[PDB]
């Protein structure tokens, strides 16, 4: 058998593509108990106490809800038998080779749900989560409304400079709202918006005298399917045009509303929130994710499992917009 550290430094040895949602969440904090405190993240001394209640069939239960300094977040567990005759597309080299994708599709499994708790939390500035007495819940931080707009952008006349200025009031509104009153320059575009964008600003956007300027963080994601960086949209405030068209698995969906653009500042100073995973004789374990092998009876196998407690949790919840600009 292995020890965590043993599987710890297989695991964390190997480079995982860049995740994009995350960029904006560089902070970390690893709880030592079982909890989060958001006294010890949220930066508004009057939103630090998020409003969670129990989602309900897609309804969020209100009712039942509260408002909370503190966070009990639900553990990420991938467990499988290691097999040393399982099929891997490339006796006890073997074991050692199976137990080695074993812990990159677990990684893969914690890292794609921080990405996922991201893409919610700075789009919508709430997180619908597992919950502990109930299947999922709505952690709420409380982003001032007015930061989730609705426009029309096929309607008739709309032109790019109507476009930009819907893009614009969303900023202008963040720094309005936002503790300190930064200038976005950043904006994911889903799909159908890119798309919508590029429907009415045609000639005036990839022309001879276009305002996209298409000449290290936005030459990452060449490789990467679902991210594309399209360049800076000049104007006489130079705006860095995204477009996410990246898809994930539910018990498959797309991280970016598809229909709507957002903007986000790095004020949003987001923060890897960890609570300590549990352990029966080696107490509270502080980590992202935890490996652990063992063998048992009932069935006779050997298992691992890669235990963690993530919440994604914004510094700023004010410091990102969201409009939708179709229905």
């Amino acid at each position: 058998l292995y020890t965590t550290y043993q599987l710890l430094e297989v695991q964390r040895k190997l480079k995982t593509l860049p995740a994009f949602f995350l960029q904006w969440f560089p902070r970390q904090i690893n709880f030592q108990e079982d909890m989060i405190a958001f006294d010890k993240v949220i930066q508004d001394v009057t939103r630090v106490a998020p409003f969670v209640a129990p989602n309900v069939q897609g309804r969020v239960i209100k009712e039942s809800g509260y408002n909370t300094k503190t966070f009990k977040p639900a553990y990420v567990k991938p467990k499988h038998v290691i097999d040393p005759n399982m099929i891997i597309p490339r006796i006890a080299q073997r074991r050692d080779r199976v137990i080695a994708y074993l812990l990159m599709k677990h990684r893969a499994m914690h890292e794609n749900t921080w990405e996922w708790m991201a893409a919610q939390a700075a789009q919508y500035g709430y997180v619908d989560v597992q919950g502990q007495d109930y299947p999922l819940v709505r952690v709420d931080f409380g982003r001032d409304a007015a930061l989730t707009m609705t426009t029309d952008w096929t309607a008739a006349g709309v032109t790019l400079m109507d476009m930009i200025a819907d893009l614009r009031d969303g900023q202008r509104l963040v720094s309005d709202k936002s503790m300190s009153g930064t200038v976005i320059r950043d904006y994911v575009f889903g799909g159908d918006a890119w798309d919508q964008f590029v429907k009415v600003g045609g000639k005036e956007l990839w022309g001879k005298d276009g305002l996209m300027d298409s000449t290290n963080v936005t030459r990452l994601w060449d490789d990467v399917e679902g991210v594309q960086y399209m360049g800076e949209l000049v104007g006489a405030g130079r705006m860095r045009i995204w477009v996410n068209t990246q898809k994930y698995r539910d018990q498959e969906q797309f991280l970016m509303k598809q229909k709507a653009v957002m903007g986000i500042s790095s004020a949003i100073e987001g923060v890897r929130c960890f609570g300590a995973i549990l352990d029966k004789g080696a107490g509270y374990q502080a980590l992202d994710y935890f490996p652990k092998m063992w063998d048992q009876e009932d069935p006779s196998v050997e298992y691992l499992m890669s235990q963690g407690a993530p919440l994604m949790v914004p510094a700023d919840p004010n410091a990102s917009f969201l409009l939708t600009v179709m229905s």
